[PDB]
Formats: structure tokens, sequence, C-alpha cells
């Protein structure tokens, strides 16, 4: 009907599973950017309103696994873990570095699958002037409980929209792990599910990067690299390499040795967006974020396609305009700045 604002399940041997990205928003970021949730109504914006919320939808999706980005270790420790681990999730989290209060966490059902291993990643060095920022990342290596193991990745990536240096690094500090840990004995890659919040639009450079596997970042400015607002002008030029050898990342994006003394970056995963960022019949665009400055999609689910997944229904997104009619997020029925993505997978066996 004509104005209707609904998500809705798009359907598009085995082992079946779904899976959750949701950046949830830290409550110390939301009272450090009031500026940016000036249109909220006051009492929506408590941690004591939102939690419920947050948690009354997590358990209405009922997903196999979660990917949860700005999870407050205070909140997390108090709430959100004894919350989830009661409805049958194993969750494991990493941190931001440094003085930063929030991280991504991987939760997954115990009777859905059983835990290989857990490879966090901090994206900050100390020996690399480049990488000075605390962002994180998480790969769990995870069995399903019925066939090949599953790798489910998660990130949240610099938000400053100038430092497309740092992102491009982060996400290959990201991919090389994945490239580890996916790492099967006939050489391929098992499944991945790559989750998070990428801070990068569809179509940037980067987006295309993880999409097609390769980037020629000849003469692209720094801040161009993600596709969010930026001045566009004044900005230095990507180099080449864009991070030195004593990351010991090759221009694949793998995990090299490194020793002692072309502008195309590659990766050798076959990635597809859950969601294809526009609606067909308007072509107005999908976003997963909605606040005082910004309404865009910055996050994203990835899964690996012709170890191939099937993806056989998603949670459809909504438009800018069906946002701002519930007078932008968080509100009082969604708590938190952005949406939920949600998708469920097929295993062929
Ligand atoms: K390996
Ligand atoms: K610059
Ligand atoms: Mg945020």
């Amino acid at each position: 009907h004509q104005g209707v604002i609904k998500r809705n399940w798009e359907y598009i041997n085995k082992f079946d599973f779904s899976v959750m990205s949701y950046n949830i928003l830290s409550q110390d970021l939301l009272e450090d950017n009031s500026h940016l949730y000036r249109h909220c109504r006051r009492p929506v914006l408590h941690w004591s309103f939102r939690f419920p919320n947050i948690l009354k939808e997590i358990k209405h999706f009922d997903a196999d696994v979660l990917c949860l980005q700005e999870v407050q270790e205070d909140h997390y420790g108090a709430e959100i873990r004894p919350s989830l681990e009661s409805l049958g999730y194993h969750c494991e989290y990493k941190m931001r570095t440094g003085r930063k209060p929030d991280g991504c966490a991987i939760c997954f059902k115990h009777s859905k699958f059983s835990l290989l291993s857990v490879n966090p990643v901090e994206f900050f060095r100390p020996d690399i002037s480049l990488l000075d920022r605390d962002n994180v990342g998480l790969v769990l290596l995870l069995q399903p409980k019925i066939c090949p193991a599953i790798c489910v990745a998660n990130t949240h990536l610099l938000y400053n929209p100038r430092r497309g240096d740092i992102k491009l690094t982060q996400l290959a500090m990201l991919l090389a792990e994945i490239s580890s840990v996916a790492h099967q004995k006939d050489g391929s890659f098992c499944p991945i599910v790559m989750c998070g919040d990428f801070n990068s639009v569809p179509g940037s450079p980067l987006y295309s990067f993880i999409k097609e596997g390769k980037l020629n970042y000849e003469g692209l400015p720094i801040g161009k690299v993600s596709g969010q607002e930026q001045s566009s002008r004044g900005q230095r030029i990507l180099s080449i390499p864009i991070w030195p050898p004593n990351l010991g990342i090759s221009q694949n994006c793998v995990y090299e040795v490194q020793q002692v003394p072309s502008s195309n970056l590659q990766h050798h995963f076959s990635l597809s967006s859950v969601y294809s960022h526009y609606f067909p019949d308007t072509g107005i665009p999908e976003v997963t974020t909605c606040h005082s400055r910004s309404a865009i999609t910055v996050d994203y689910i990835f899964y690996s396609a012709e170890g191939g997944l099937k993806l056989l229904a998603r949670l459809s997104l909504l438009t800018e305009q069906d946002l701002w009619t519930v007078n932008g997020l968080p509100n009082e029925n969604n708590s938190s700045d952005h949406l939920p993505l949600l998708a469920k997978f097929r295993l062929e066996l």
C-alpha cells in the first residue's frame, strides 16, 4: 500500500543458518556526540530505554549468529552478555584498544555451532605511525553441529572520512586474518561471512575492492576511498604501497614473512553483498544509519559466493525518507542510529 514502512523477508543435504549484523550505538559514544541526536526525544536516548528495545529485537529475529558493533564494555558485562547467554548464545568480545569504551562481538547459538578458534585483530600498531587508531576486528571459526567450518568476521572501521589510507589498511588487516583462519587443508577457503560497519558507502573504492577483489588506487585521494561526505579538496593521494613493509601484509592482503632490507590491491576471496543497496522499482538508495548529519549505507553482510553459500532471504532495508517519517534514529521504537541487517544462508552439503 502507498506509504507503508515495513521491513519484509525477501526470498531470493544442507545446513541453513541466519546472521544478524547490528551497530547498537554505544551509550558513551551517543552522549559524546549529542549533536548527532538533537532530533531525538530526550527520553528515548537513555540506556535504560534503549537496551530493552535492542534485546527485544535480537530476541524477535532469533538469529543463529550475531555480529554486533559499538558494544560497550561495562554494559556488555553487566547486561548484554548475560542476556544473550540466557537466549542460548555463546559470546566473544573484542574491545577497541586505548581509551575507547566499545568493541565488536560475535555471538552464535551453541545448538547450531561449536567454536574452533577465536582470532582477534587489533588495527593499532605502535610500531607503525600510520596505524595509530584504536579500531578492531574479530574472526571466529565455527563448526556447524550436524561439513566444512564457517569463518565469521566482524569489524568496525575508522569513521574519519579523510583517512582512507587507514581504512584500507585496517580492511587489509581483517582480510589477512580471514585468509589465515579460513584456509583449508585442500587449499581452498571455507565459507566466509564478513559483517560490520565499514564506514564506507556502496560503490566507493573500498566497497568495490571488497566486491571485485581488485582496486587500482593510482591517483586516489585519501578522502575518496570511503565515499563518505568529504571536502574532496587539498587531500594527499594514497602512497604506493599504501602501508609499509613492517605491517607484514602483501598487496594481495595476505600475511607474509617479512625480510630485512604497482598501485593495485587484490584479495583472493569471491564475496557478494547480501543487500543490493538500491530499491529496484525506484532506484532510491537503501540506508543503514540515519541521524542528524548522515543517512547512508555503511553496514554490510558480505559472504562467499559463486566455499560458496546460497543466500536464501534477507530482511529488507529502508530509505532515508522512510526513516525521517519516523523522526530519525534512534527513536522510541528503533533504539540504535543504525538498522540491523539480517540474512538467511544455505550451505549445500
Ligand atoms: K592459516
Ligand atoms: K590530506
Ligand atoms: Mg556510531
